[PDB]
């Protein structure tokens, strides 16, 4: 019997004890996904960035066989998704869009601001007094804000958008999906509209004004856009912090390294990135015949990509299975690899750095407000992460 896929972790920065197979399948096996359907998974480190490069895999999910990993997304996979859920030639034109917006020189230049929220963020906590929940309190308002600014939302709307960001990825129904979906479209059409009578700052008023007022793009395309850069925004990286800071409280000798050497901060964030891989299970299907690793991926097969069991390859990183601050984490593919390789990735490192660092070096005590083992965390059906995080100081 194939090993179905996906399954949720047990401990929410391993991957799940049902993927042991897999981990010895490398660099290539087949999996089930929900319906039964049978599908390749990449677990090898060569493979998965040999095979991330590819123009011969589509991520267009719109496709016949394109796999589907849910009900939930088989039935919204109908539509479209810019950039992401398209190829090149086109993915090319819309990147170009953006990529100034993403540079590491503007994520450098953001850090005064990033370091501020975080102060401001850690200074509210401290004033309400412990103990706090970390996602709501400081793991996704950090992002939130971040992203709100950068693209010119209102982050004054968050608790709408957050909300209604939580049905889109995670439903559990297909009509949860397709009224979150409605909501924030119809959000964002009117945001869109009101910005094209009055221009404000952000990403969004930049891409109306250099973009669609070139005839570059349509509304459409701004909203699929404007929905994906929101929450990939937040949530990724909200997962990364709250993740994070679980997984660093339960290595108490790495923490210990952090606390003494701030400098392994950067190397940190990237080791924490490879070892916890939230974003497990890209798909893509083939749309001509690969040969790899011996074997051949024929066209119309769905592949999906193991993250997790991947960066935990011995090929890759030597004791894969160690948290360490010193074997390097480069090459990983926690943020993917070739074409659609993380957008925000600059930006994402900037926060992560400077909110784990000033978290662990403001709360010195900082530490769990419940027995590990009781928190709650995301299934494997949807990106990884905590869905709260008591803790205490
Ligand atoms: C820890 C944080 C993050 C992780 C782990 C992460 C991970 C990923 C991964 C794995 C991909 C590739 C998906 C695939 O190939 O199917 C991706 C793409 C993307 N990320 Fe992130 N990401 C993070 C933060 C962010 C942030 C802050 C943004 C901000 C907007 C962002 C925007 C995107 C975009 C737009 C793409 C699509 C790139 C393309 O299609 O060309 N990400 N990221
Ligand atoms: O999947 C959907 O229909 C919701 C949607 C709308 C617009 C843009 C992106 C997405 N979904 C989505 C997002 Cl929000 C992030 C990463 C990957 C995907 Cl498929
Ligand atoms: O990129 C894909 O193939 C879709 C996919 C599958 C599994 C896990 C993550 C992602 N994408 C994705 C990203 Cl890249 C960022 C935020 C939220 C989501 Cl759902």
């Amino acid at each position: 019997a194939p090993v179905a896929f996906p399954q949720d972790r047990t401990c929410p920065y391993d991957p799940p004890t049902a993927y042991d197979p897999l981990r010895e399948g490398r660099p290539l096996s087949r999996v089930s996904l929900y319906d039964g359907r049978s599908v390749w998974v990449v677990t090898g480190h060569a493979a998965a960035r040999a095979l991330l490069s590819d123009q011969r895999l589509s991520s267009d999910r719109t496709l016949p066989r394109f796999p589907a990993t849910t009900e939930r997304f088989e039935a919204v996979r109908t539509r479209r998704v810019a950039l992401l859920g398209v190829d090149d030639p086109e993915h090319r034109t819309q990147r170009r869009m953006l990529v100034p917006s993403f540079t590491l020189k503007r994520a450098a230049a953001l850090r005064p601001r990033i370091q501020e929220t975080v102060d401001g963020l850690l200074d509210a906590m401290e004033a309400q007094g412990p103990p706090a929940e970390l996602v709501s309190a400081f793991a996704l308002p950090l992002p939130s804000m971040v992203i709100c600014a950068l693209l010119g939302v209102p982050y004054a709307d968050h608790d709408f958008f957050e909300s209604q960001s939580r049905r889109l990825l995670r439903g559990p129904g297909i009509a949860e999906v397709q009224d979150a979906r409605a909501q924030l479209d119809d959000y964002l059409y009117a945001l869109i509209d009101r910005k094209r009578k009055e221009p404000g700052d952000g990403l969004l008023d930049d891409l109306i004004q250099e973009q669609l007022n070139r005839g570059t793009v349509d509304r459409a395309e701004l909203v699929s856009l404007a929905t994906l850069l929101l929450i990939a925004g937040h949530e990724t990286t909200a997962n990364m912090i709250s993740l994070g800071t679980f997984t660093l409280l339960r290595h108490p000798e790495q923490l210990a390294e952090l606390r003494a050497e701030p400098g392994l901060m950067p190397a940190a964030v990237e080791e924490l990135l490879r070892f916890l891989s939230i974003a497990d299970g890209l798909l893509r299907v083939a749309t001509e015949d690969i040969e790899v690793a011996g074997t051949t991926i024929r066209a119309d097969e769905g592949v999906v990509f193991a993250t997790s069991v991947i960066n935990r390859d011995a090929a890759g990183f030597a004791e894969p299975d160690a948290l360490d601050w010193h074997r390097s984490a480069r090459h990983h593919v926690a943020f993917g690899f070739g074409i659609h390789q993380c957008l925000g990735q600059n930006l994402a490192r900037a926060e992560m750095e400077i909110a784990l660092g000033t978290l662990f070096e403001r709360l010195p005590g900082l530490r769990l407000a419940a027995p590990a083992d009781e928190i709650p965390f995301k299934p494997g059906d949807t990106i990884q992460g905590m869905l709260e995080l008591p803790v205490t100081w």
